């Protein structure tokens, strides 16, 4: 994922969902099946 398509995916910048729980970084890829 580009970073502009990471962010229309799981509707964040890719430093926000980095400063997440790894435990709901992991879900939250299960949700989006990526």
């Amino acid at each position: 994922l580009s970073d502009e398509d990471f962010k229309a995916v799981f509707g964040m910048t890719r430093s926000a969902f980095a400063n997440l729980p790894l435990a709901k970084q992991q879900h939250l890829k299960k949700e989006k099946g990526l």
